[PDB]
C-alpha cells in the first residue's frame, strides 16, 4: 500500500476542513474551528490501487507537509474574489519549498453549490491553464467534485513520479 503526502492550502473559510472531512468521514460540517491543522488517514482505491491518502489541513508540522507533500491542493471559494486573488501566493509558497514549477497541484474552486459566483469557471481555467494544472470545480456540501480534485491530485503525482 503506497502512502500520498497531501496538502491542502488556501485563504482561511474556502472549506479547506470542509473538503476533507467530507473524504475521510461523508458528511459536510458547517463550522470546524479554523485554527486546527491536522494529518487525516484513509484508505482509497484510485484505478485498482490502494493507496494511503496522508492528508495535511493546514489552517496555521506545516513544513514537513509542505516539504515532503507530494501534491498540493489549492482551494478558492468561488464566491470569494480575495481567497482567488491569493491564490498565487500559495502557488509561490510551494514552487519555493520545493524549487520548481512542476509540482503535482491542483485549483480548487469550492462552494460551486452556492449561486451567484464572483469567480467565473473561466477565470479559474484561465489560471489553472497559466500554471498548468488541473481546475475543478467543487462542493464539500453536496460531494460534488471531491473524490476527483483528491484523485485527479493522486494521479498527478504519479505522472510526476
Ligand atoms: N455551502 C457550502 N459551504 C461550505 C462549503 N465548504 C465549506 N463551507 C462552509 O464554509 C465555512 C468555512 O469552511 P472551513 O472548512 O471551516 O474552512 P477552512 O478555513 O478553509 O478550513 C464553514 O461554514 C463551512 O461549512 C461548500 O462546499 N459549500
Ligand atoms: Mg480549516
Amino acid at each position: 500500500m503506497t502512502e500520498y503526502k497531501l496538502v491542502v492550502v488556501g485563504a482561511d473559510g474556502v472549506g479547506k476542513s470542509a473538503l476533507t472531512i467530507q473524504l475521510i468521514q461523508n458528511h459536510f460540517v458547517d463550522e470546524y474551528d479554523p485554527t486546527i491543522e491536522d494529518s487525516y488517514r484513509k484508505q482509497v482505491e484510485i484505478d485498482g490501487e490502494t493507496c494511503l491518502l496522508d492528508i495535511l489541513d493546514t489552517a496555521g508540522m506545516r513544513d514537513q507537509y509542505m516539504r515532503t507533500g507530494e501534491g498540493f491542493l489549492c482551494v478558492f471559494a468561488i464566491n470569494n474574489t480575495k481567497s482567488f486573488e491569493d491564490i498565487h501566493h500559495y502557488r509561490e509558497q510551494i514552487k519555493r519549498v520545493k524549487d520548481s514549477e512542476d509540482v503535482p497541484m491542483v485549483l480548487v474552486g469550492n462552494k460551486c453549490d452556492l449561486p451567484s459566483r464572483t469567480v467565473d469557471t473561466k477565470q479559474a481555467q484561465d489560471l489553472a491553464r497559466s500554471y498548468g494544472i488541473p481546475f475543478i470545480e467543487t462542493s464539500a456540501k453536496t460531494r460534488q467534485g471531491v473524490d476527483d480534485a483528491f484523485y485527479t491530485l493522486v494521479r498527478e503525482i504519479r505522472k510526476h513520479k
